[PDB]
Protein backbone atom coordinates (compact mmCIF):
# COMPACT_ATOMS: atom_id res chain seq x y z
CA UNK A 1 0.00 0.00 0.00
CA UNK A 2 2.59 2.29 1.11
CA UNK A 3 5.28 3.10 -2.25
CA UNK A 4 9.30 2.31 -0.33
CA UNK A 5 10.00 6.20 -1.83
CA UNK A 6 7.17 7.51 0.24
CA UNK A 7 6.95 9.02 4.24
CA UNK A 8 3.41 7.94 5.67
CA UNK A 9 3.11 8.89 9.22
CA UNK A 10 0.45 7.28 11.20
CA UNK A 11 -0.67 8.35 15.01
CA UNK A 12 -2.13 5.72 17.04
CA UNK A 13 -3.76 6.71 20.45
CA UNK A 14 -6.35 5.30 23.16
CA UNK A 15 -8.76 7.93 24.47
CA UNK A 16 -11.36 8.25 26.64
CA UNK A 17 -14.83 9.73 25.01
CA UNK A 18 -13.30 12.96 26.86
CA UNK A 19 -10.38 13.13 24.47
CA UNK A 20 -8.28 12.21 28.14
CA UNK A 21 -4.91 10.27 27.05
CA UNK A 22 -2.62 10.62 29.85
CA UNK A 23 -2.96 11.69 33.63
CA UNK A 24 -0.30 11.08 36.55
CA UNK A 25 2.01 10.12 33.97
CA UNK A 26 0.18 6.65 33.29
CA UNK A 27 -3.06 5.78 30.91
CA UNK A 28 -6.12 6.39 33.54
CA UNK A 29 -7.81 2.45 32.22
CA UNK A 30 -6.25 -0.67 31.41
CA UNK A 31 -7.30 -2.86 28.62
CA UNK A 32 -5.70 -5.76 27.06
CA UNK A 33 -7.78 -5.61 24.08
CA UNK A 34 -6.50 -1.60 22.91
CA UNK A 35 -3.11 -3.72 23.71
CA UNK A 36 -3.79 -6.05 21.42
CA UNK A 37 -4.51 -3.65 18.90
CA UNK A 38 -1.86 -1.60 18.81
CA UNK A 39 0.66 -4.37 18.51
CA UNK A 40 -1.30 -5.68 15.51
CA UNK A 41 -0.30 -2.27 14.15
CA UNK A 42 2.51 -1.63 15.18
CA UNK A 43 4.50 -4.59 15.08
CA UNK A 44 7.38 -4.95 12.73
CA UNK A 45 7.18 -1.00 12.46
CA UNK A 46 9.46 1.88 13.01
CA UNK A 47 7.90 4.05 16.75
CA UNK A 48 8.02 7.35 17.87
CA UNK A 49 7.54 8.54 21.12
CA UNK A 50 7.99 11.36 23.45
CA UNK A 51 10.66 10.89 26.28
CA UNK A 52 7.54 11.24 28.43
CA UNK A 53 5.64 8.34 26.95
CA UNK A 54 8.93 6.58 27.34
CA UNK A 55 9.11 7.24 30.77
CA UNK A 56 5.15 5.91 31.42
CA UNK A 57 6.18 2.97 29.83
CA UNK A 58 6.10 -0.34 32.04
CA UNK A 59 9.39 -1.51 32.98
CA UNK A 60 8.45 -5.28 31.37
CA UNK A 61 7.84 -3.68 28.07
CA UNK A 62 10.53 -0.54 27.86
CA UNK A 63 11.49 -0.89 24.86
CA UNK A 64 8.64 -2.25 23.11
CA UNK A 65 9.89 -5.70 21.92
CA UNK A 66 9.72 -6.67 18.05
CA UNK A 67 9.43 -2.23 17.20
CA UNK A 68 12.66 0.24 16.54
CA UNK A 69 11.76 2.58 19.81
CA UNK A 70 12.62 6.31 18.84
CA UNK A 71 12.34 8.73 21.38
CA UNK A 72 12.07 12.45 21.01
CA UNK A 73 14.18 14.27 23.69
CA UNK A 74 15.70 17.71 23.68
CA UNK A 75 18.22 15.97 26.64
CA UNK A 76 21.63 14.65 25.33
CA UNK A 77 22.63 12.69 28.09
CA UNK A 78 19.18 10.68 27.99
CA UNK A 79 19.29 7.27 28.72
CA UNK A 80 16.97 5.11 26.55
CA UNK A 81 18.62 1.67 26.75
CA UNK A 82 17.17 -0.47 23.61
CA UNK A 83 15.87 2.70 21.93
CA UNK A 84 17.79 5.31 20.45
CA UNK A 85 16.56 9.24 20.93
CA UNK A 86 16.94 11.89 18.41
CA UNK A 87 16.12 16.07 19.24
CA UNK A 88 13.99 16.64 16.27
CA UNK A 89 10.62 15.96 14.41
CA UNK A 90 12.80 15.49 11.43
CA UNK A 91 15.22 12.59 12.14
CA UNK A 92 12.47 10.64 13.65
CA UNK A 93 10.67 10.61 10.85
CA UNK A 94 12.82 9.09 8.27
CA UNK A 95 11.27 5.92 7.57
CA UNK A 96 9.09 4.65 4.75
CA UNK A 97 6.30 3.89 7.44
CA UNK A 98 6.28 4.77 10.70
CA UNK A 99 3.80 4.98 13.83
CA UNK A 100 3.60 7.60 16.08
CA UNK A 101 2.81 6.98 19.54
CA UNK A 102 2.23 9.74 22.32
CA UNK A 103 2.29 11.14 24.27
CA UNK A 104 0.10 14.77 23.56
CA UNK A 105 2.55 16.42 23.01
CA UNK A 106 3.63 14.41 20.17
CA UNK A 107 0.90 13.77 18.35
CA UNK A 108 -0.03 17.66 18.39
CA UNK A 109 3.46 17.85 16.51
CA UNK A 110 3.10 15.47 14.47
CA UNK A 111 -0.64 15.06 13.09
CA UNK A 112 -0.07 18.04 10.29
CA UNK A 113 2.53 15.23 8.82
CA UNK A 114 -0.19 12.45 9.41
CA UNK A 115 -2.13 10.66 6.91
CA UNK A 116 -3.48 7.67 9.02
CA UNK A 117 -4.99 7.45 12.63
CA UNK A 118 -5.93 4.57 14.33
CA UNK A 119 -7.99 5.48 17.43
CA UNK A 120 -9.22 3.59 19.80
CA UNK A 121 -12.26 5.07 22.12
CA UNK A 122 -13.08 3.73 25.49
CA UNK A 123 -16.66 4.59 26.51
CA UNK A 124 -15.31 5.81 30.45
CA UNK A 125 -16.44 9.90 30.71
CA UNK A 126 -13.45 11.18 32.65
CA UNK A 127 -13.59 14.79 32.68
CA UNK A 128 -10.88 16.60 31.51
CA UNK A 129 -8.76 18.23 34.44
CA UNK A 130 -5.71 20.52 34.82
CA UNK A 131 -2.39 18.55 33.70
CA UNK A 132 -4.25 15.84 31.52
CA UNK A 133 -2.50 14.51 28.52
CA UNK A 134 -5.09 14.93 25.15
CA UNK A 135 -6.21 13.20 21.90
CA UNK A 136 -5.17 15.92 19.05
CA UNK A 137 -8.53 17.19 17.50
CA UNK A 138 -9.43 15.62 14.08
CA UNK A 139 -10.44 18.59 11.59
CA UNK A 140 -12.82 18.35 8.58
CA UNK A 141 -10.27 17.19 6.00
CA UNK A 142 -9.76 13.39 8.10
CA UNK A 143 -12.49 10.83 6.72
CA UNK A 144 -12.88 7.39 8.21
CA UNK A 145 -15.25 4.38 9.52
CA UNK A 146 -16.71 4.15 13.02
CA UNK A 147 -16.69 0.30 14.55
CA UNK A 148 -19.24 -0.66 16.56
CA UNK A 149 -18.82 -0.79 20.22
CA UNK A 150 -17.80 -3.79 22.27
CA UNK A 151 -17.44 -5.26 26.17
CA UNK A 152 -13.90 -5.77 27.23
CA UNK A 153 -13.51 -9.05 28.98
CA UNK A 154 -14.24 -6.58 32.18
CA UNK A 155 -17.34 -5.38 30.54
CA UNK A 156 -15.67 -1.88 29.90
CA UNK A 157 -16.81 -0.65 26.49
CA UNK A 158 -14.51 -0.01 23.14
CA UNK A 159 -14.50 0.65 19.95
CA UNK A 160 -12.50 1.43 16.79
CA UNK A 161 -12.11 3.97 14.39
CA UNK A 162 -9.74 4.27 11.07
CA UNK A 163 -9.26 7.46 10.05
CA UNK A 164 -7.44 8.86 6.94
CA UNK A 165 -6.26 11.72 4.80
CA UNK A 166 -4.81 12.74 1.53
N1 LIG B 1 -3.64 6.77 25.74
C1 LIG B 1 -2.67 6.69 24.85
O1 LIG B 1 -2.83 6.30 23.78
C2 LIG B 1 -1.28 7.18 25.23
C3 LIG B 1 -0.16 6.88 24.47
C4 LIG B 1 1.05 7.35 24.87
C5 LIG B 1 1.13 8.11 26.01
N2 LIG B 1 0.10 8.36 26.76
C6 LIG B 1 0.22 9.17 27.97
O2 LIG B 1 0.52 10.50 27.63
C7 LIG B 1 1.31 11.10 28.63
C8 LIG B 1 2.59 11.75 28.08
O3 LIG B 1 2.33 12.70 27.11
P1 LIG B 1 2.96 14.11 27.17
O4 LIG B 1 2.32 14.95 26.26
O5 LIG B 1 3.00 14.55 28.51
O6 LIG B 1 4.48 13.88 26.77
P2 LIG B 1 5.12 13.22 25.45
O7 LIG B 1 4.58 13.79 24.35
O8 LIG B 1 5.16 11.86 25.61
O9 LIG B 1 6.63 13.68 25.63
C9 LIG B 1 7.02 14.99 25.82
C10 LIG B 1 8.53 15.18 25.63
O10 LIG B 1 9.02 14.82 24.37
C11 LIG B 1 10.08 15.67 24.04
N3 LIG B 1 9.74 16.46 22.89
C12 LIG B 1 8.55 16.93 22.54
N4 LIG B 1 8.58 17.56 21.37
C13 LIG B 1 9.83 17.50 20.93
C14 LIG B 1 10.63 17.96 19.76
N5 LIG B 1 10.05 18.66 18.78
N6 LIG B 1 11.92 17.67 19.72
C15 LIG B 1 12.51 17.00 20.69
N7 LIG B 1 11.89 16.57 21.75
C16 LIG B 1 10.59 16.77 21.95
C17 LIG B 1 10.42 16.47 25.29
O11 LIG B 1 11.23 15.71 26.06
P3 LIG B 1 12.42 16.29 26.98
O12 LIG B 1 11.64 16.91 28.03
O13 LIG B 1 13.11 15.11 27.40
O14 LIG B 1 13.17 17.16 26.16
C18 LIG B 1 9.04 16.57 25.94
O15 LIG B 1 9.13 16.82 27.31
C19 LIG B 1 1.51 10.04 29.70
O16 LIG B 1 0.49 10.12 30.68
C20 LIG B 1 1.28 8.72 28.96
O17 LIG B 1 0.85 7.69 29.79
C21 LIG B 1 -1.11 7.91 26.38
C1 LIG C 1 -1.63 0.17 24.75
C2 LIG C 1 -1.76 1.67 24.96
C3 LIG C 1 -1.89 2.35 23.60
N1 LIG C 1 -2.96 2.08 22.83
C4 LIG C 1 -3.13 2.65 21.62
N2 LIG C 1 -4.33 2.28 20.87
N3 LIG C 1 -2.23 3.52 21.13
C5 LIG C 1 -1.14 3.81 21.88
N4 LIG C 1 -0.18 4.76 21.34
C6 LIG C 1 -0.96 3.24 23.14
O1 LIG C 1 0.15 3.52 23.91
C7 LIG C 1 1.40 2.91 23.57
C8 LIG C 1 2.42 3.18 24.68
C9 LIG C 1 2.02 2.52 25.99
O2 LIG C 1 2.00 1.12 25.76
C10 LIG C 1 1.50 0.25 26.70
C11 LIG C 1 1.04 0.73 27.93
C12 LIG C 1 0.54 -0.18 28.86
C13 LIG C 1 0.50 -1.54 28.56
C14 LIG C 1 0.96 -2.01 27.33
C15 LIG C 1 1.47 -1.10 26.40
C16 LIG C 1 1.99 -1.58 25.06
C17 LIG C 1 2.32 -3.06 25.02
C18 LIG C 1 3.09 -3.41 23.76
O3 LIG C 1 2.82 -2.81 22.70
O4 LIG C 1 3.97 -4.31 23.80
Amino acid sequence: LVPRGSHMVGLIWAQATSGVIGRGGDIPWRLPEDQAHFREITMGHTIVMGRRTWDSLPAKVRPLPGRRNVVLSRQADFMASGAEVVGSLEEALTSPETWVIGGGQVYALALPYATRCEVTEVDIGLPREAGDALAPVLDETWRGETGEWRFSRSGLRYRLYSYHRS
